[PDB]
């Protein structure tokens, strides 16, 4: 967990830009009530579209694709999978459903990612090094939970801990890990779909970002970058739609 | 200028705790908005506290003191000076009335400051030209944070002393007035001289620690912004801890 280890941690600096994308994340985050207060009129209709588009995208990424009709029945109607691509929207249907319902109740352990993975796949016929870094990491508030999350998430793909599924498993945990920090943008805005349309970054900066990782002299700027840069697009897309402040 | 020069600026560096500081600051920035309009009572309350203890705690970090009761009647009923001790208490009044009213109608320019210096010396008998323009330059390009122009610009300001006299308390107004520019209005229900004045210690160790070799442009703004984001903090903590009460024990 190259990472998160305290060494990794305590050396990270920041340029003036990066800091100001951070304090930006922080406003956002404040106002998220706000907004709400302002607009819980469109609140509905964009949880209806996010939980469409994470389900769609965050699979497509996989290139698992089903027939647009069947994709609303699935995740809108609660339709029974008839196939394997439609066993796979089901299940990451299942396991989003209950991150955003639970997040705050499910711990980041070896338990609860088993128990998401177990969703991910009910309908198919060192994690512990891991949650135990990002833990004391937290604890001992050796970095931002902006910091914190994106890395677990850089080791979580590295570790490649399944077999199958890591990719839509860190996908899954990013928006478990930013509930826990109330950072709910991703229930109005699907994330995985804002990656997908910058699925050329995405995938350049993790690899770019996860070079000379089993070493520990890995950059971890390429992916924080694009990460804190989808999380504001995902705000930006929120505030276009609900209004601004005084 | 030496603190708001692109060199200086696109070479500043934040290690983890700082980038935590500023995500939290916005984080609280972003929220007093809802966190006013669901509890209007309780603020008129710190309010009437607030613009007292400013007064009083930047003119006492000169050194200028006035009767207990003189303080309030000065402070909240406009009363005329007597002296020269509430003259100051009266020219600070007036300043810091004129911030918490027209903050953002009060662009920071040579004008505006020497507006609010004139202001200062009402009751009394009797450079900004880059800093202002400099800091102009850094917001348009987005050099830097608010976070980080707002307390390099007043290093740079208690730095050039441009005036005979009122610098310190000048920087104070000043601080409050581009606070304002950025929706960072605690110093209105928490009043930030206050903080300083108990931790005054803090204040000047790191305002001449921060100043060393600001001449040669080689001196170093941690200590200063670590104390400055801390000062904020702790503002920010104690307006939620007094919300929290004054709105449960009615
Ligand atoms: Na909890």
């Amino acid at each position: 967990m190259h990472s998160l280890t305290p060494e990794y941690l305590a050396a990270l600096r920041f340029d003036g830009t990066q800091a100001a994308t951070l304090r930006t994340l922080g406003e956002y985050q404040g106002k998220q009530q706000l907004y709400a207060a302002q607009s819980p009129e469109a609140l509905k209709g964009l949880r209806q579209i996010a939980v469409v588009e994470s389900t769609e995208s965050s699979n497509r990424l996989e290139g698992v694709v089903v027939a647009p009709s069947r994709l609303k029945s699935l995740v809108l109607r609660n339709a029974m999978p008839k196939n394997r691509s439609e066993q796979e929207i089901a299940g990451y249907r299942d396991a989003l459903a209950l991150i955003h319902e639970s997040a705050t109740h499910m711990p980041f352990s070896e338990g609860v990612v088993l128990q998401l993975h177990t969703l991910l796949y009910r309908y198919m016929p060192a994690m512990a090094d891991l949650t135990g870094r990002y833990a004391s990491a937290l604890d001992q508030h050796l970095a931002d939970p902006l910091v914190l999350v994106p890395l677990a998430m850089l080791d979580f793909l590295c570790i490649h801990p399944f077999p199958d599924g890591n990719g839509r498993m860190s996908r899954l945990l990013t928006l478990l890990l930013l509930y826990h920090f109330d950072y709910a943008v991703g229930r109005y805005i699907s994330l995985e779909r804002i990656f997908e349309e910058t699925k050329e970054g995405y995938y350049e900066t993790l690899e770019a970002s996860s070079q000379g990782w089993h070493q520990g002299q890995h950059d971890v700027k390429p992916w924080l970058d694009y990460f804190w840069g989808a999380l504001l697009r995902a705000y930006r897309e929120f505030e276009e739609r609900v209004g601004t402040i005084e």
